[PDB]
C-alpha cells in the first residue's frame, strides 16, 4: 500500500475504509479499500472480477494482497447517488436525468448478471457519478467473494432499506431479481426524493412493504407461506396504488417500477426485459450539474 499515498477518507463502507489515494508514482488517482476480515476461495473470486469491464460498473484496477492484508483499488469517481441526491432535494432530478440513470444501471446489471454475477447491497451509496452523465454500480461482486454482513466495521446500522423481500424472509439461494428490486427502491426515491421503505429493522422493513403492495400469500408469490422466516401471524395489509406511492411518475414509469418490485423473484423483470420497456422510448444522456 506504501505505493500509494491517502488523500483523504472516502468513507467507511461495509468492507472496512475507503480512501481516496494517489499511486506515488504514476500520478494516477484511485480508490483505495483495506478490506478489513487471508482466505484463498475470496483472493480467486476477486480475482475474476478484475476481468468484468463495462462502462457502468467501477473498474476493480488492482488486487494487492501483502503482509496478509487485502487492498483493492477501484477507478475513482468524484460524487454518489446519495450525495447528489441530497444536493437536489429542493429541485429534484429532472426525470429525463432520472431516466438516463436508470437505463444505465440497467445495462451494468444486465453485464454483470449475464455473468452470474450480483451486487446484492444496492444503495445510492454505491451508485457514483461523474461531469459526463455516466452513473457506475460499485461493489459488484463483494459480497459473495467475501461473505455477508449484520453492522459494519463502522459499527453502523446497514442499509435494508434497498433490501428484497425474498432475502427479509430467509431465503439462502436468491438470484439477480434482488439487485432489480434495490434498483426498484432506488428509482422510485430518485422520482419522490424520499426513500421508498425506510425499515428501522428487520420485520419494519418487512411490514413497511407489506403495508404498500400488500402482504404476499400464495395467489402473488406461490411458496411464499413456506420460506425460513414467513410466519402465519403476518398482519394483513392491502395493497396500495402506484400513483399514490410515487405520485408524480408517468404511466410507462409506473408500470416498469410495478415489474421490478413484483413479490415473486421469477416474475421479476429481468434487467435485460427492463430495457426494453416502453420507458426508455425516449432515453437520452444528459448531464448532471456537479
Ligand atoms: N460522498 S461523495 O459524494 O463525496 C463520494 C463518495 C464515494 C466516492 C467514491 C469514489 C470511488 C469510490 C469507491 C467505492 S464506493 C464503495 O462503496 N466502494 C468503493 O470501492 O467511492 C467519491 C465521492
Amino acid at each position: 500500500m506504501e505505493n500509494f499515498q491517502k488523500v483523504e477518507k472516502i468513507g467507511e463502507g461495509t468492507y472496512g475504509v475507503v480512501y481516496k489515494a494517489r499511486n506515488k508514482l504514476t500520478g494516477e488517482v484511485v480508490a483505495l479499500k483495506k478490506i478489513r476480515l487471508v482466505p484463498s476461495t475470496a483472493i480467486r473470486e476477486i480475482s475474476l472480477l478484475k476481468e468484468l469491464n463495462h462502462p457502468n460498473i467501477v473498474k476493480l484496477l488492482d488486487v494487492i494482497h501483502t503482509e496478509n492484508k487485502l487492498y483493492l483499488v477501484f477507478e475513482f469517481l468524484h460524487q454518489d447517488l446519495k450525495k447528489f441526491m441530497d444536493a437536489s432535494a429542493l429541485t429534484g432530478i429532472p426525470l429525463p436525468l432520472i431516466k438516463s440513470y436508470l437505463f444505465q444501471l440497467l445495462q451494468g446489471l444486465a453485464f454483470c448478471h449475464s455473468h452470474r454475477v450480483l451486487h446484492r447491497d444496492l444503495k445510492p451509496q454505491n451508485l457514483l457519478i461523474n461531469t459526463e452523465g455516466a452513473i457506475k454500480l460499485a461493489d459488484f461482486g463483494l459480497a459473495r467473494a467475501f461473505g455477508v454482513p449484520v453492522r459494519t466495521y463502522t459499527h453502523e446500522v446497514v442499509t435494508l432499506w434497498y433490501r428484497a423481500p425474498e432475502i427479509l424472509l430467509g431465503c439462502k439461494y436468491y438470484s439477480t431479481a434482488v439487485d432489480i428490486w434495490s434498483l426498484g427502491c432506488i428509482f422510485a426515491e430518485m422520482v419522490t426524493r424520499r426513500a421508498l421503505f425506510p425499515g428501522d429493522s428487520e420485520i419494519d422493513q418487512l411490514f413497511r412493504i407489506f403495508r404498500t403492495l400488500g402482504t404476499p400469500d400464495e395467489v402473488v408469490w406461490p411458496g411464499v407461506t413456506s420460506m425460513p422466516d414467513y410466519k402465519p401471524s403476518f398482519p394483513k395489509w392491502a395493497r396500495q396504488d402506484f400513483s399514490k406511492v410515487v405520485p408524480p411518475l408517468d404511466e410507462d414509469g409506473r408500470s416498469l417500477l410495478s415489474q421490478m418490485l413484483h413479490y415473486d423473484p421469477n416474475k421479476r423483470i429481468s434487467a435485460k426485459a427492463a430495457l426494453a420497456h416502453p420507458f426508455f422510448q425516449d432515453v437520452t444522456k444528459p448531464v448532471p450539474h456537479l
